[PDB]
């Protein structure tokens, strides 16, 4: 089963972004189906897939808290953060580009969850 890894890539991987602004967040949150209801906070990781996969191996991760993993290398990221009063669309987002290691959960050497706590 890979359904949760492919879901992870849909929710948290964008390979080649140029501008990582408010409008990027608004756009990509819709492309990936995170707008009914408006998801409160969501972070996309950039670069290649293989660096992210490698977080599950010792090659690029240490264990972390309860059964999570934290990357050794830093990733370019963009956190899209819902604003306005409503959980229902139109969903508008404030973007925060960052550069940092990431925390994921792994299952079968594949990341299936991003811990969003580190990006609040």
């Amino acid at each position: 089963d890979n359904s949760r890894y492919t879901h992870f890539l849909t929710q948290h991987y964008d390979a080649k972004p140029q501008g990582r602004d408010d409008r990027y967040c608004e756009s990509i949150m819709r492309r990936r189906g995170l707008t009914s209801p408006c998801k409160d906070i969501n972070t996309f990781i950039h670069g290649n897939k293989r660096s992210i996969r490698a977080i599950c191996e010792n090659k690029n991760g240490n264990p972390h808290r309860e059964n999570l993993r934290i990357s050794k290398s830093s990733f370019q990221v963009t956190t899209c953060k819902l604003h306005g009063g409503s959980p229902w669309p139109p969903c508008q987002y404030r973007a925060t580009a960052g550069f940092r290691n990431v925390v994921v959960a792994c299952e079968n050497g594949l990341p299936v969850h991003l811990d969003q706590s580190i990006f609040r």
